[PDB]
């Protein structure tokens, strides 16, 4: 395209050839390098793709190694098998196109755009101190005349290879231009369509099948749950309201009568007069045993019952009592004067 | 799963089967948000996917759109033609993963499990204060004692109802799991499914042809350039040694002597005596006429010749001359004794 046998001379109409091809140059970069970028962001993004399968794959492996206080384990398993061979297209296609499309479109936009742009430079180099050189040639008149002509050989020789190889490579860009150009786009296409031939080929209908299988149970699920949660709502409505009248102490007397007649009281209580501060604790009648049990510790006995009576009294506090039989116990408080005769009457009635 | 009837009662051993879930909610937290985030990660990098490939078969449709100064544009049409259906697979996929993969578990990762640490903290609280209230009550002695029985009333109602909601939270958080868990990866399957099925149905033989075409043509392009480059570097050496003996103004008289019978003469020279500064300039005989032209400037006359002799001189410089046919001219200067004789040689020459 570029004549390299039309250098020697550098007529104006030769320099004027070389804009067309340098302004061509400059377009080229610019489109190239805008379809560069475009296929960055897909390599990227492809290869991100690729390692976000793979982790969910590896995630879903590890819940039957999860500390969980069965058909799920089996189901997260065949999904997990589903999406690992999916992981691989993708991992996969990520290699090809690294291979296929970015290498050679990297390439071209380090190694052949910059080597115009090297050339160029070195030839508007070359170029400008002949130009000086010509100059200083001509300002002699009538041995500086020997290194003024030196210069003039030397800059004028510079110039000419310069702008040689730099023509060379002007004219390869043509080739290489539709080839930086068609490989990647060729390589891309071919690594698409063996990445969707190997996907397809793991998705069959007996997975279908499993798909819609889940899909049914699932809902049965959605069912289960909305159903269970209409029957609690209600039962917290039911229980709110009747238990309004017990979150008081004392309750109505005359509605809560001191059931004296229990083989079985059971509740908080305060223990032992020590202050230096007292202990709450759950206690509960138990086979002739008097078991206590604090605040989530999981159920120890404390007293025995086959004591004959129980006094009370107190230490400033209210609703106090005590028990005997082996030796003693510490003071128990209740909270209310039904409590109070409940863990009497209770105990008492536990013979 | 957690019952409600036993939440009034508040024994330690419901508080610690409060526990457990409590742990299995703090795990299920865990192992979910991992699952959340590599889904996000997929999503993200599905859609950036899906971006990037529109943004190239773009591109690849403006190639006919750019200033520069055919097989290959019908080429870049199919390619951007090929590229774009797929395009809108991955469009098709980012669209669906985001409704039926994304959405679900994100309002599991946000709504659900947020829930249930907002019902801990409240109920954990309630709880707290009537922890409080029952203290005060017990310190009573033998109104305040109004005030002090009525935060017990409060507290407590407080600390039922709401371990109650908490309690419904957490047994409903057993369905959610498994739907939280299902529903997401039934979606990222199906999608999957229908996306290798519509890219298969673009991925014919028909285009696997196109594309072995062109990998021979490029290949063939790819043939052309190394030849083309073979006999460049050989011509650069031809011209690099023929050329040397040339650089220097006033080359071998012996090897080179004044040719004094062209008819036609073609070189850069200075123009005009004025300092206050020269011009150089490539002139050129042509059809009885000398044009001029600066450098890259794109060719244009200045003096007519059928003039008869044409003298010489200088003004301190070397190898000047001068025509007058019409008027006269500027003075012109050569770079060499040979080149000086040449130009008045070829004029006079030139009748």
């Amino acid at each position: 395209k570029l004549p390299i046998e039309e250098t020697l001379e550098d007529s104006p109409q030769t320099r004027s050839l070389l804009g067309v091809f340098e302004e061509d140059a400059t377009a080229i970069s610019n489109y190239m390098n805008q379809l560069y970028q475009a296929m960055h962001r897909i390599y990227d993004a492809q290869n991100e793709l690729s390692a976000a399968t793979h982790l969910t794959s590896k995630l879903l492996k590890e819940y039957e190694k999860q500390r969980f206080p069965e058909v799920m384990s089996s189901t997260l398993q065949q999904f997990s098998k589903v999406i690992d061979e999916l992981s691989s297209c993708h991992a996969v296609l990520s290699t090809q196109l690294a291979d296929a499309m970015m290498f050679p479109i990297t390439q071209f936009k380090e190694r052949d755009l910059k080597e115009i742009l090297t050339l160029k430079e070195v030839f508007q180099i070359a170029s400008n101190d002949h130009d000086a050189a010509i100059n200083r040639y001509s300002r002699l008149s009538k041995k500086v005349k020997y290194e003024v002509t030196e210069d003039v050989y030397t800059s004028r020789k510079k110039q000419h290879q310069t702008m040689m190889h730099y023509f060379c490579a002007l004219n390869t860009l043509q080739y290489k231009k539709k080839i930086a150009l068609l490989e990647p786009l060729l390589g891309y296409m071919q690594a698409q369509i063996s990445f969707f031939k190997m996907g397809s080929e793991n998705l069959n209908e007996q997975l279908e099948e499993f798909l819609a299988n889940i899909g049914t149970s699932v809902q049965n699920v959605r069912r289960e749950m909305d159903s269970d949660i209409e029957t609690m709502q209600q039962t917290i409505e039911d229980l709110e309201v009747a238990s309004d009248p017990l979150y008081v102490p004392d309750p109505d007397p005359t509605d809560f009568p001191v059931n004296r007649n229990l083989t079985r009281k059971a509740g908080y209580l305060n223990a032992r007069n020590k202050t230096g501060t007292w202990d709450r604790q759950f206690y509960f009648t138990q086979g002739g045993n008097l078991m206590s049990q604090a605040r989530g510790d999981v159920a120890m006995d404390i007293d025995n019952c086959s004591v004959m009576a129980v006094d009370c009294e107190d230490r400033r506090y209210c609703f106090q009592i005590t028990s005997f039989d082996g030796k003693k116990s510490s003071i128990l408080q209740a909270e209310s004067k039904k409590d109070h005769e409940e863990w009497i009457c209770t105990i008492n009635n536990i013979s």
